[PDB]
């Protein structure tokens, strides 16, 4: 007698396992148990899973109703699950979109100087270098204060909560509540500070006395800073960081882009493609009796969408393990999901990902692990698939 | 169709799989396959624990021999296996031991200072406070920097590279290399330093130039610093660390040391008795046919002594599993080893967690897990089991 299979399978980023395949192949819509004890439908085919993503019947907000079953506790109040629909709600979508495409004057600019920098530092060092700690992370910090308007120097502080944040928990976090309320305290203290006039927060500053937007409240503007900080931190730092990974491992291919450099938007369109960042499918609350595949699906039920199930599909994308910089159907892909829920940061997370990368490829043409890869240590419980030192030699 | 069982079991250090007394009651010593792929015997019961490290001929030097089945691989040169013989050899045994005892004039002053300004500090910047990064690490820095006789400052960064020299890998680290060879350089210069007047360096640095240990190497002399730097900081840092789960756990406990503050020892060597800090069996290769239990060891085998098995022993400790502060035989536990290579800092060890626990527990009376406890991250390939950070309230 076994129990019911159970996710998440493995919290390494650095390969997937073979049982992804063979659920994909045989049942790409399956039972799983999650974390908290309740039952799941898994799904993990390209079709299946674009299938729910655009289908909003398939609810984001629906997952945070008390006494759903639940891939994990929440760690924000649930009216934030539905964060972007507040967002629109409040007449706010075009104006967050503006503030946080990467095409702002001087700040392309500004993380070319900032990847350097940092770089430069870790040269001046000497090897060993960690580049989670060390180059991913603060240049994903460094971006988001710059895109926030926010003093650099406040950085630092606001990353501090993120170990506890995107935690992937059975259980509420005493610590998660305690760092939330702290942060949104300081978002509404930049809101009143009359030195903050640039990025998002000094453009939510400004509508906040609008009287187009007078009613609209100042719990959700505090909000929306701490949620943007937050995921696009977290984010963005993951991503480059496992990306690095997949490239270090690729010598042919660090070499490729080193000596052709505008290859570089297809090579993180496909590193994109392969990443493992996310630790859990995404996450939908049925609100009707649909059906998938061979299942139908009930009102009531969870449903975990498993980007890497979509994105190694090879129905979807042939020899799916391989980066391929010449694919006809290149950014298709899931890593910024599908339908309602599509990521408002995409076009930031790829030029965070470009420039890093070209930045380390010039500055570290010889990068290497500097130790075995089984020697990484993937953080559990979590949100995303993160080593938690990424040591390198060059 | 099965594998041979391999180990280690888990990297939690929070709790003892069942398996360990499954094996004790069955198969007290079993073979089982290391990281490299290597075949080993695992000995978990307490009888056969003691018999192998009170024989000799079950040699720790012999583990470096070329060709031998190894746990791991070596991160120090194979010389440096033997490090307490080349030191008994060179006729520095007593001074090394007079330079790490705890009487010390100012010295437990000095860490009761320490361990007071650490938790000062977290209490004022407000939780949550992570234990390990930003309390039982600094403390143990601080204690071997004041034992050695280094500036405080230089602490830090000698502490950086304890994340690879304590790894426990399958294969050779690169990073090992760089960083000891950096390190040994750095103790090389503390040997010529004529600021370096006091502790362990200063003794050192004088009998250096003690026509009786004229044809002693400088690469002994600098190898003693940095090994028992390291192995000081990772057992006191790690051993401390994880007592304190132990003791948040354990509010009963915690409430009667707090009150009884006299009973710390006791309850420090119960805590010792207990712990999981040691990832790995500790390794012996038979230099002769020996009978062990029901299994004859050949010349040439590697034998794994578990010291969980030992301590967790209810022939020895009944009821194993509870901290009990009058037990009749409570400091005969292996928490230190035994035999020829018994710890030479195990009064050291002891009251670095003594005064931690000590001003813990008078500064932070209501400390507790400011997350579910599933959520630690245990630091996976490692010497160690410990949590990468440790989260609390008060
Ligand atoms: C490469 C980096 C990034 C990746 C891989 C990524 C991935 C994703 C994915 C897969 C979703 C959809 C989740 C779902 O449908 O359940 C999402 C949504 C979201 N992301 Fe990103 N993201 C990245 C960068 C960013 C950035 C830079 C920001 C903001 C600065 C951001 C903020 C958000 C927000 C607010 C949502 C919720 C959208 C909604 O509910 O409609 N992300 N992200
Ligand atoms: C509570 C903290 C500590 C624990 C739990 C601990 C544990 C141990 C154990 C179990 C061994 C025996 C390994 C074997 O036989 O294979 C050992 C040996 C050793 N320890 Fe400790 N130790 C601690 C503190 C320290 C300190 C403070 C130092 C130095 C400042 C130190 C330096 C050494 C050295 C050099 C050896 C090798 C002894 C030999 O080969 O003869 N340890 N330790
Ligand atoms: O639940 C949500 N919360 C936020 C993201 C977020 C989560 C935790 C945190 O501490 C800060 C920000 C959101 O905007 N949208 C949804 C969905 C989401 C979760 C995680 C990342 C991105 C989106
Ligand atoms: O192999 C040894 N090396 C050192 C300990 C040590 C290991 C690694 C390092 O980077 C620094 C110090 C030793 O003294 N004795 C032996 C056994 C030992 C290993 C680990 C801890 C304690 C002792």
């Amino acid at each position: 007698a076994t129990v019911l299979l159970e996710v998440p399978f493995s919290a390494r980023g650095d390969r997937i396992p073979d049982a992804v395949a063979e659920l994909r192949t045989r049942e790409p819509i399956r039972k799983v148990r999650t974390i908290t004890g309740a039952e799941a439908w898994l799904v993990s085919s390209y079709a299946l899973c674009t299938q729910v993503l655009e289908d909003r019947r398939f609810s984001m907000k629906e997952t945070a109703a008390a006494g759903a079953p639940r891939l994990n506790a929440l760690t924000v109040p649930p009216e934030v699950v539905n964060n972007m629909g507040n967002i629109a709600d409040a007449g706010l979508r075009k104006a967050v979109m503006k503030a946080i495409t990467p095409k702002a004057p001087g700040l392309e600019q500004f993380l070319r100087d900032t990847a350097n920098s940092l770089l430069d530092n870790l040269i001046t060092e000497g090897a060993p270098a960690d580049l989670r700690n060390d180059f991913a992370d603060p240049l994903a910090t460094a971006l988001h204060c710059k895109v926030l308007g926010i003093p650099q120097e406040d950085g630092p502080k606001l990353f501090r909560s993120l170990s506890i944040a995107f935690m992937s928990s059975a259980d509420p976090i005493p610590a998660a509540k305690i760092n939330w309320d702290r942060d949104i305290e300081y978002m509404a203290g930049i809101l009143e500070n009359p030195n903050i006039t640039t990025g998002l927060m000094g453009e939510l500053s400004r509508l906040r006395k609008d009287p187009a937007y007078s009613h609209v409240s100042d719990e959700l503007f505090a909000t929306i800073g701490v949620t943007f900080f937050g995921a696009g931190v977290i984010s963005t730092g993951s991503f480059l960081t496992t990306a690095l990974i997949s490239l270090i491992q690729r010598p042919q291919l660090r070499n490729l882009l080193h000596e052709k450099p505008e290859l570089i938007p297809a090579g993180v369109e496909e590193l994109l493609r392969i990443n493992l960042s996310f630790a859990d499918g995404l996450p939908r609350l049925a609100t009707a009796d649909i059906q998938v595949g061979d299942v139908l699906v009930r009102k009531g039920e969870l449903v975990l969408v498993l980007l890497e199930g979509a994105n190694f599909d090879p129905e979807h994308f042939p020899n799916p393990g391989s980066i391929e910089l010449d694919r006809p159907n290149p950014t298709s892909h899931l890593a910024f999901g599908r339908g309602q829920h599509f990521c408002p940061g995409s076009a930031l997370g790829r030029r965070h990902a470009q420039i890093g990368i070209e930045a380390l490829l010039k500055k570290m043409p010889g990068v290497d692990l500097a130790v075995p890869i089984d020697q990484l240590v993937w953080r559990t419980r979590f949100q995303r698939r993160i080593p938690e030192r990424l040591p390198v030699l060059w």
